[PDB]
């Protein structure tokens, strides 16, 4: 369904805020050089 | 080196707000329904 | 330790893989428009 | 368009092509020790 577009364009926006925390985590570590 | 690890690693920010961005962006135009 | 670099930077290639292959399943179900 | 689906869900594959070279040459950086 054009919900189920939605819901899994939901869950993009979710694993994609998680490529941030994980690349920030990147960041921390690589200001720990 | 290791700076160029946190510019690499802010560039992981940028393009994983874009993910966010755009995955919204599938959200709005699969709510359009 | 720069190993668990290559570690986490194959586990980066393989979900940015599993990226190209959900965003092919995009394509797909936006063929079957 | 759901075209418009397909063209950018080839984006998806393209940007996430572009997560496995920048997240090898990670892998290959992080083989230099």
């Amino acid at each position: 369904r054009x919900k189920q577009x939605e819901d899994k364009x939901e869950e993009x926006l979710s694993k994609x805020y998680h490529x941030e925390n994980e690349x920030a985590r990147x960041k921390k570590l690589x200001g720990e050089r």
